[PDB]
Formats: C-alpha cells, structure tokens, sequence
C-alpha cells in the first residue's frame, strides 16, 4: 500500500507524490493534507481497458485534515486522475500499476 497526500504541507495544490508507482493489488491511501477541499476523480481517457472511472473515483469532497480515501487497483497500466476544484491550478496526478 502507498500514501498520496492531497496538498503539500506548504499549502501547494498538488498530489504528493505527483506520480506514484505501485504493484497490482496495492491499496492507495489518499490523505487530506492542505488546501482542501479536494476530491479524487480518475480520468476516463487515461485508465486501463476494463476499468470503470466512476467506480474508483471519490467525487464527494474530503474536508478535514487526515480524512482518507482508499482504493485498491489491480489492472496494470497508468491511471490519470485530478482534483476537480483544483484541476485549473494543476492538481493532477498519475498512478502507474505494475
Ligand atoms: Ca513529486
Ligand atoms: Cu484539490
């Protein structure tokens, strides 16, 4: 399993790390950190074949420090995702599943 912080400790509107590599079957824990609210929306155009973007996204906002969203990914490939309220500020990331 791995952790991605939503917002840097400094307040920067970024996923930390921006590009994460995990093995198939690991759970990714998105932890609310700074600059919230944030959400985690996977991009339909940038996920492996057969994966449902809606099913793995967290649309509803994370509002409190430490609030966590966990999701297990199994299909190998790349998964592009973003935070809706901060997509314009460049809050986008990627998960590479091996
Ligand atoms: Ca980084
Ligand atoms: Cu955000």
């Amino acid at each position: 399993d791995a952790t991605v912080k939503l917002g840097a400790d400094s307040g920067a509107l970024e996923f930390v790390p921006k590009t994460l590599t995990i093995k198939s079957g690991e759970t990714v824990n998105f932890v609310n950190n700074a600059g919230f609210p944030h959400n985690i929306v996977f991009d339909e155009d940038a996920i492996p074949s057969g994966v449902n973007a809606d099913a793995i996204s967290r649309d509803d906002y994370l509002n409190a420090p430490g609030e966590t969203y966990s999701v297990k990914l199994t299909a190998a490939g790349e998964y592009g995702y973003y935070c809706e309220p901060h997509q314009g500020a460049g809050m986008v990331g990627k998960i590479i599943v091996q």
